[PDB]
C-alpha cells in the first residue's frame, strides 16, 4: 500500500516521524499486510495553498 | 489532513471501513488534530495496474 | 495547469461535463492562461471509499 | 469534493487566492454541493519539474 | 521512485504490462536507481472523466 | 497521458531532464500515443518526508 498525506506546514520533525509510523501501523493492521510493504509520503501545504469553501485555511 | 491510500483490489467493505477508521485515528493522534478534520480517500488498484520492479504485482 | 477533482459517485454524465467546463474556465480566467492548456481529471470515489472524521461519508 | 491543481510557479498570492475561490464556486455550482464542502489544494511546480512532449515547459 | 500514470481506458492488459515495464526501466536508467525500488501505479480515466480545454476528450 | 513521479531530493537538473524525456518516450511508445500529448510532473520528497515500513527512508 502507498499512502500520501497532505498536511498544513508547521509540524516538527518529531510529529511527522510519529505520523509516518502510526499511519503505517494502522494500514498494516487493517489490511493484514506486512509492515515493510507500506509506503507513506508526506506533502506539506503552505497555509495559502489550501482552501476550504473557497477561502484560505489560514483565515479560518 | 487529507490522506489518499492506494491498495490492491480484493478487500471486503468491512476491512476498508476499518482501514478508514484506524488510519483516521492514527493521523488525529499523531498530529493532535481534531478527528473531524481528517479526510481519507481509498483508491483501489487492479492487480495488473500495479508494478514493482517493472513487473505486475499479480505476478509477484 | 492540471486539475484532479475527487467527487463521490452518483452524478450523471451531463453534470460531470459541466463540472469539467466550468472548472476549466475558472482556472483559465483566474490565471490568465489559454483555455486549451487546461487539463481536468475527474476521479469518482465509491461511497464506502471516502471517510470524514473516521467514518464513511455514506453513513454520515 | 477535493480538488488538487498543479500550476507552474510564478503567480502572485492574489492570483492564487482568486483561483481557489473561482474554482471552488465552479465545483459547487456544477455539482450542486454546499460551497463549504469544497476543498482545494494548490501545488506549484518548478519550471524544470514539468515536461511536455519530453521537454521542460521552461524551454517550450 | 513512485510513478502514477493517468491514461484513458481502452488498453489491453498486454499494453499496460508493457507500459509498466518500459516506464520502470526508463526511471531506473535515468536516475541510476535499482529497478526493484521503482513503483508504478496505473490509473485509468473514463473518456468522460477527462477534459482538455474544457471539453471531454471523448467528443474531441 | 499525465504522469506524476515522486522521487527523493538530491538529483541534478540533468538527471531530472533525462528522467522526463526517457519516461515520456516510454509512455508514448507503449501506448502508441503522440509524444506531444505526454505530460510529466516531477515531485521531490524531502528525505524525512518519505517512510518505508514505518521508518524514514533516510534512516534505513
Amino acid at each position: 500500500p502507498i499512502a500520501q498525506i497532505h498536511i498544513l506546514e508547521g509540524r516538527s520533525d518529531e510529529q511527522k516521524e510519529t505520523l509516518i509510523r502510526e499511519v503505517s501501523e494502522a494500514i498494516s493492521r487493517s489490511l493484514d499486510a506486512p509492515l515493510t510493504s507500506v509506503r507513506v509520503i508526506i506533502t506539506e501545504m503552505a497555509k495559502g495553498h489550501f482552501g476550504i469553501g473557497g477561502e484560505l485555511a489560514s483565515k479560518v
